């Protein structure tokens, strides 16, 4: 495989995508590639440019610079947070904040920080409203009411990344302690057995399930453990990434039909108490590696390259007791690609090269629609019948990932790279 043909082609699909997105969808949170028609993600009928957000680190690494700077001038001229609306935190916070401090620390421009850090207080408000500083979920991004308490271990614990390196650029350690203070929350709430429940609310401090999971609704708590040791020292966190992964390992892990799952288990018994696991979990295969266990890191991927292979595309969501799919619609989800590169970038396998390349190819092959890239309405279909969504995180993750897989690009030193669980590059630009 000559890879460097391969990111040029990437490289290629992308522009055609933000083409389509530049004519049907410009300034709007999402394109509908079937239709060439706009959606709004954050706020109805108010959009934030989340797509264009998005794709910036992105545009840049690839070298579309006039179409970055294009993206770059539309943020400073008229991007806005003073919105009487109702804002997801947790979304805006991975989406947003990062993709404006990715852009920031590609191009220097000192607006992105400013609209980055603006965003950042406008959330702090929902942190500000839990007596253990916990966020509520939503949060008005004008007046900072807060709603809904009954959160979750992503919804509370995925923010260190952001707010620990606008701690650094900004020197206010404020953001870093209120994002550290809320995983300590639930890590000093372990059982014995090394587990948290993934619900929790914001206001009781207490769990709101038994169940501990390393996929939705727990995900990218466990990465940022680890990715705040990486970003930033914190002892804490290199030890709470172990600690928790070692728990996850002798209580979550699991063999069915001769392949590593990670079900749901009781966080203080360790009984299994659920049979699915979503394609999101695959982050986990890269987050293994990362913490030093590799050889399991390479069992899970296994068990989602048995799902590429048999599946073409890896369904949304599985029952783990027989290896078949619960859902037959999907996301155009990109943590197959991510668990690829975060393993690649230990050890430079080719193997986890050819794996993301037969992603990539299924990407064309099944999502390329009118106006762009689309998530699907059933994989069981042939051909794979489509939805009519290019998610925002399209233009954050696997295009990037594929793109870093393949390019070698001078724009990135690899060894310092650092990706948010958005794949927004946190560390690691080469100045041109
Ligand atoms: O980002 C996704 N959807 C939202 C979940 C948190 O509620 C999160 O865990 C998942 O990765
Ligand atoms: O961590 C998150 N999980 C869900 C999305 C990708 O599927 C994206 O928002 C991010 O990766
Ligand atoms: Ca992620
Ligand atoms: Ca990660
Ligand atoms: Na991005």
């Amino acid at each position: 495989e000559d890879w460097k043909a391969l990111a040029a082609d990437v490289r290629s699909e992308f522009q055609w995508a933000w083409q389509g997105y530049v004519a049907k969808a410009w300034g709007k949170d999402e394109i509908n590639p079937v239709s060439g028609t706009s959606r709004s993600f954050f706020i109805e009928g108010h959009d934030l440019g989340l797509s264009l957000v998005e794709a910036l680190d992105t545009l840049w690494i690839m070298g579309l610079d006039a179409e970055f700077q294009a993206g770059v001038d539309w943020v400073k001229a008229n991007l806005s947070f003073d919105v009487d609306g109702n804002a997801q935190v947790f979304e805006t916070n991975i989406r947003l904040v990062g993709g404006l401090l990715s852009a920031h620390l590609a191009s220097g421009d000192p607006v992105l920080l400013a609209k980055a850090r603006d965003l950042a207080d406008r959330l702090a408000k929902a942190f500000e409203a839990s007596p253990h500083g916990l966020p509520w979920r939503y949060v008005n991004l004008r007046t900072g009411a807060v709603s809904d308490p009954e959160t979750n271990l992503a919804e509370i614990g995925t923010y260190l990344s952001e707010f620990g390196v606008l701690s650094q650029l900004t020197g206010e350690r404020k953001y870093f302690d209120m994002a550290k203070r809320a995983m300590r929350h639930t890590l000093d709430r372990r059982s014995k057995i090394g587990l948290m429940a993934a619900n929790i609310h914001a206001m009781t401090g207490a769990f709101t399930s038994r169940n501990a999971s390393i996929d939705v609704y727990a995900d990218s708590f466990y990465e940022y453990l680890w990715d705040a040791w990486a970003l930033f020292g914190d002892e804490d966190c290199k030890r709470w990434a172990v600690e928790c992964v070692d728990a996850q390992l002798a209580h979550q892990a699991k063999r069915y039909d001769g392949r590593l799952w990670f079900p749901m288990v009781d966080f203080e018994t360790g009984a299994v108490t659920g049979t699915a696991q979503s394609e999101l979990a695959a982050y986990y295969a890269g987050l293994l590696g990362q913490v030093g266990r590799k050889a399991q890191g390479d069992d899970y991927l296994a068990s989602f390259t048995y799902l590429q292979a048999t599946f073409g595309v890896i369904p949304e969501s599985i029952d783990v007791t027989t290896g078949q799919p619960r859902r037959k619609h999907t996301g155009l989800r990109p943590e197959y690609p991510d668990a690829c590169l975060n393993l690649w970038l230990i050890d430079r396998d080719p193997r986890y090269r050819r794996l993301a390349a037969i992603h990539y190819r299924e990407m064309k092959a099944t999502s390329r629609a009118a106006f762009g890239y689309t998530a699907l309405k059933d994989i069981t279909t042939r051909p794979m019948t489509q939805d009519d969504n290019c998610p925002g995180y399209w233009w954050s993750e696997q295009m990037k990932y594929y793109y870093l897989l393949f390019s070698d690009t001078p724009r990135i030193d690899y060894g310092q790279l650092q990706l948010s669980t958005e794949a927004n590059v946190l560390r690691g630009f080469r100045k041109v």
